[PDB]
């Protein structure tokens, strides 16, 4: 097998990790190093993001029988790409929000909760609001719902879907009359920057309000104004190791034409889609290895289960590389396990390292 | 046309539903000629309720010709369904929770509760409260609770009891006992309802100083005698009305049935029940509503459900356009739908349970929001 | 004599013991030739329970030539067949409540429990307490508890359960409660017994704080699931042991029967079924021990149980002595009466009811008294 | 019919009332007045007083066919003799102890317990003893205590069933370590005297002790010695009536060879042995004037029902006479309704009428 292929899944406003997913393989077709299998996607970029949009990808794609469909999925379309994938028996590898028992699933994502957790256990924070957005899922909400019912906090959750500048300004007005001083941010990217835009705007970007930044891109988004006017992150990808180091020597290549969005850094999701690449050519390599020949039908047949797709789920599920995101190792479950990601707290000279948080030894910050 | 060929899904656990579909259906093929044509059903009954069974069983209705299809969904399947079902134009009925956020080609039987449920925490003037919930029918509920709570500074504590078995109830409610926290709020499936009931009466929480909601449509649905005796304060909502000649009429008729062919029957008709017997009820109206604005029905159209590009139903939008243009006396009240596909223009009692039982203490409607009794 | 002819009376409600009579008659005829001889049983199922009735079937059991006879009696047969079965030298076994105030040609099964209650009350230190009586097994309980309590001054409140409703218990419950009386005896039928545990717990005085004092042989034999979650604590005697060779057999053959053949099999024996098992064992024995005794039995006598004058039985006397001088082991542990016929050197638990369960706290012996663990 | 067969059943220590049944049947045997039935009693006195004799004696009056039963029973009895005559469907007059539903049985004793419980409350007794035996029922005790839970009382309730010199001394000594001044004495007429006997040897007949005497036969007991030394009782036939005059100057007759007893005046029991007399004639003219020929088995048989017994039973639940015991008057239950008692307190000059008690205005005391 030289000539491996495999299916892609993509969701609009994911331009930069379509440019990233592509990238990967094509490095992935110009390393020799010691089965030479090249990777040929058959990916499938659907705008509405809908049910049905996902489940005619899918068909389309299980018609072309690729053993394996690199994946993004939102609210409204996880439990429809999951539910096929775990009854076809083909293996799903994404990016996105994590599911809160799953099979035939890799979410390459970690789990965000524990991290967040332990920051406003460390920061013995009673009250504060939580301005958030379903897009992800309701995986942080519901924890820091039932965080707060266990350890008496005043929390005020505060849905900001569908808000416009009159809704921001509104919200900002009334949480001035409650005087908050505590925000804890969970949304999406471009939902980020509105806040931070309306915030700056409005006058509550000096030090003395506390933000914490619900996300793994914390470096990804631009918060200049912010040292000029206490912030605080989560960072998943470390810029300080040979590896990234090589993403970014070859990343400067501005083949923008080919490549959109390559001119920025790449974001904490474009990293993720990049460390799949490199799962599941090490899982390739391993089948390869234990000279299992991989080989195959329709959709809506009644099941046409895949005898080899159980033992290819499990290498997939017991692959541990260093990757971008670190030690990229999943447990039985699919979720991820022994992980790190450093937490980042904004100063004069910008953003500075306090400490770093991992799933064994929780929150570990530095002093003297 | 005398013959029109309807779709059903129904998930696990939907045995008294199926029943009433079928009463339903029975009673309007068996009626006067009111003058004309009758309902075939294909029904698909399937225990797993995962996606993928559930766009099974949507492509084989959809082969099966089918112009409107009765179909249950949970939060899993809420997306997959409502999502098919506008993209063909094949329009869904359902008595399932609303799924607020805009919608098209569904027509939601059930009514809103949250306004209902916030009218009655602001008239009972309530700070400190237990949320039990879990997540099986979306989290709109639990979302307005929230919002609600900001907005006036509710110090809530919110519990979700999804995957706790009897023992965890008992040491749940023994934390909260020492917490000292008297009022609750329980919004869960009726199942776990009913063994959230039991564990109350078994740790002792039933007596008086205790205040408990329950965030459903049905409140006499279920037996509360312990708590009858007990003396705690009960609130519930009820939508169905005892008290007309409709569901007298039907109440006898479901009486007189056999009950291994209609399981259920041994017991009174859920608030579920007269939801989908509301939902047959409207479907028949509009067909005749069809017939009146002499628009023919047909499907034209194969089963690739999954055909590229996609081939929506040339007659979708005057069906839908039809079926929220329809204005009908059920079981639940005046059944009638805006141009969103939720219920407005509803009414739902209000019951205080006290030692002579179950009595109503006001309504609450769409317009004048709660009104008491006094 | 290969026959022997056994008299046997059941009242109304106790098909378990009737089944336990034909399983251990059954058992000693289906047995290994321990070297000889079988029982014949002619029983008698009356339902009404009056003491007419209880005569003629003494008189037709009297007619049938049995040698000793098995019965049950009430508060209303009691005197009429003890009477009987001394004044005509036809001994009888029962394991009914005893019948204190001397007595011959009567064996008491059921031993006293005025002793262990007593003694578990001076334990308890208790001063005031709501005693929940009725009158179904004599006075005997009643009488003893009134005299301990006016010889140490108690302040007891003893209340009749006879003909009280469901409506009864609970406004009684709701007056002793006013009254802010927390502990409370219970010495009823099981029947009623079960239904005032139903009303405590539907009330709600089943919590931390409230003791309850269950005064029967079968504390094992009901169920207090809600009692164990709510904390109450609850105190009773069990004189069935569960951790012998015997019980334990008896046990793998009482799941291995057929539930219609053999009613109540369903549920583990009660203390009536083994005290009647027990009443069987210890015929067995004292036939075989006329047997060795060379003391030929034969009726010799027609069915005038009416005969004037009165014809005693000549072998009568030796009969009662051999049944008095029998000492054997049983579900109940050592069977052994004195001259008198109730039973002495006996052993029974007490249990405590924790929230791991019911937990052996102790025993009670004739001769030391209460023994508790410590 | 002119020769009326009746059955007559009594046990030991009811010399008196035989003796007084045996004369009102003469009586009736010489009253001309206006059918000329003369009651002959089939009476078998039994010693024993066990249920083997009175099963015994119950067959063979059956077998002579009496129509009705005159009897007497104890605690030991009561539930042969009415199942027996409620199950064979004949009527039973009985003068002892009622029972608290039935059926063909007519208890002509008064029920005691109202009468002591409004007496007690006039009183406003707290804390007393309840000197009592169990040979007349369980009757007034589970009043006591029922009364006496549901007001708080601190009664002690002592049996005094089988007790010596010894156990008399012995209790007497244990209430006065209690220090108990009030008392309520229930106990058969023989034991009443070995109390009282006892108590006015040990030394507390003064009348700063309360002895109440729960019988009906308070003038039938020699209290002399508590004049010299606060008693009250209850006392049932009037003894300032026409009729009981009549009876009297009869009983004047000292023929003890032949009417052993005559030499005292007669005893409540004896009063009401004579009124059941008077019940079962009036009734038999009741049936004879309905013109009703009472006629017509084994006992043991299964059942042989009485067709007549019905009607019969009837008419003796609804006769209304005036006897020595006042408006003698059944319910439909068999018990005795419309009835009333004189309440009297022993006073220097003897006793003496405070008041009487009825079921319609309970007790009602003279004043002035």
């Amino acid at each position: 097998p030289s000539s491996v292929q495999i299916g892609g899944l993509f969701i609009r406003n994911t331009d930069q990790e379509y440019t990233a997913f592509r990238l990967a393989i094509f490095l992935h077709n110009t390393s020799p190093n010691a089965a030479p299998f090249n990777l040929v996607p058959h990916v499938d970029n659907i705008e509405t993001a809908n049910s049905f949009a996902v489940t005619n990808a899918f068909c389309s794609q299980y018609s072309r029988g690729v053993f394996a469909i690199f994946g993004l999925y939102d609210k409204r379309s996880v439990h429809t790409l999951t539910s096929f994938c775990s009854a076809l028996h083909i293996s799903l590898i994404t990016p996105s929000f994590p599911t809160e028992e799953s099979q035939f699933v890799l979410q390459l994502r970690p789990s965000l909760r524990g991290a967040l957790l332990s920051l406003l256990d460390h920061y013995e924070w009673n009250c504060f609001v939580f301005l958030y957005d379903t897009d992800r899922g309701y995986s942080i909400l519901q924890a820091i719902m039932e965080k707060a019912g266990q350890n008496g906090w005043h929390v005020s959750a505060i849905c900001v879907e569908n808000f416009n500048d009159v809704s921001y300004r509104q919200l900002l007005e009334e949480l001035d009359r409650r005087q908050e001083k505590k925000f804890v941010i969970d949304c999406e990217i471009e939902r980020l920057q509105n806040i931070l835009e309306q915030i700056v705007s409005v006058g509550k970007h000096v030090k003395g309000y506390h933000y914490i930044i619900a996300n793994l891109g914390f470096k990804d988004i631009s918060l200049e104004r912010f040292i000029h006017g206490n912030v605080t992150g989560f960072q998943l990808v470390d810029f300080n190791t040979p590896m990234v180091t090589k993403l970014m020597d070859r990343w400067k290549k501005l083949d923008q034409r080919e490549y959109p969005g390559s001119e920025t850094p790449p974001k904490y999701t474009s990293a993720l889609t990049y460390d799949g690449v490199l799962v599941m050519a090490e899982t390739f390599r391993s089948l390869r290895r234990q000279k299992i020949d991989i080989s195959r039908g329709d959709c809506l047949a009644p099941a046409a289960p895949w005898g080899q797709g159980i033992d290819m789920e499990r290498t997939l599920k017991q692959v541990r590389i260093q990757g971008l995101t670190g030690n990229v190792q999943f447990d039985h479950y699919g979720r991820r396990v022994n992980y790190t990601m450093d937490v980042f707290e904004l100063k004069s000279t910008g953003p500075r390292k306090v400490g770093y948080w991992n799933d064994m030894d929780k929150l570990v910050l530095i002093q003297d």
